[PDB]
């Protein structure tokens, strides 16, 4: 059923194929203490362990919420995988308040073509998926002491060609600027960049390495704009 996509996974309790508890395949360059071995997988449990490598041979990949809810309710770990995941792997359902994640975040109604649905998407996604791995928000996406507009970041990241195609300081400057926060100084390239590594990355390490933001703004060699030396 294939665990290889990033999904919810049953991490057996190494004998019992009865006895599983659910996990999440995620990318172990979120874990820098946790290394990934060939053999092995990098599962965030959200019931149990939040950072857990284990051999994909105890590892049977399963959709949870496919499985009947006799089976599910009968085993704590399966239910509440059900319920856990209702709420942040499929599309309509995902369900937290969406003021509270910024402020408003303008999904009063929407406007087709300009704003992407993805945005709304992402920002509850994040938000599920922060609290689970064990960074959740302390704080809310504030940044420069005025909101801080997640999925603007992303799409302003993601329109330079992806924050792994960020080669320059100059990049995070712009897009902090986009959202019309003033620049200031210095510590707002550490802020804006502290931002999207914190509460971005997981995503961010995610799409980086299955290929999905890659523009040709850093497709080159030389520069049009030789760095200021």
């Amino acid at each position: 059923n294939d665990e290889l996509l990033g999904k919810v996974v049953s991490v057996v309790s190494a004998t019992e194929r009865t006895e599983w508890y659910p996990a999440l395949v995620i990318s172990p360059s979120c874990n820098d203490d946790i290394t990934v071995k060939k053999d092995q997988c990098l599962v965030r449990s959200f019931i149990d362990s939040k950072f857990y490598s284990i051999a994909r041979k105890d590892i049977k990949e399963v959709d949870i919420l496919n499985l009947p809810e006799s089976e599910l309710s009968t085993k704590p770990g399966l239910q509440k995988a059900s319920i856990f995941l209702k709420t942040r792997v499929v599309p309509d359902n995902w369900k937290m308040d969406i003021s509270e994640i910024l402020e408003s975040s303008s999904s009063k109604d929407k406007e087709k073509e300009l704003d992407p649905e993805e945005r709304d998407n992402f920002l509850q996604q994040l938000y599920k998926f922060m609290e689970d791995r064990g960074t959740p928000i302390n704080k809310p996406p504030v940044l420069g002491y005025k909101d801080l507009n997640l999925f603007k970041l992303f799409r302003l990241v993601y329109h330079q060609g992806g924050c792994d195609n960020i080669d320059s300081g100059a990049v995070w400057k712009q897009i902090y600027m986009d959202l019309g926060i003033p620049i200031l100084n210095s510590a707002a390239s550490y802020n804006v960049k502290t931002a999207y590594r914190k509460y971005l990355y997981g995503f961010e390490e995610y799409c980086r390495s299955a290929n999905i933001q890659f523009r040709t703004v850093h497709h080159h060699e030389l520069e049009h704009h030789h760095h200021h030396h």
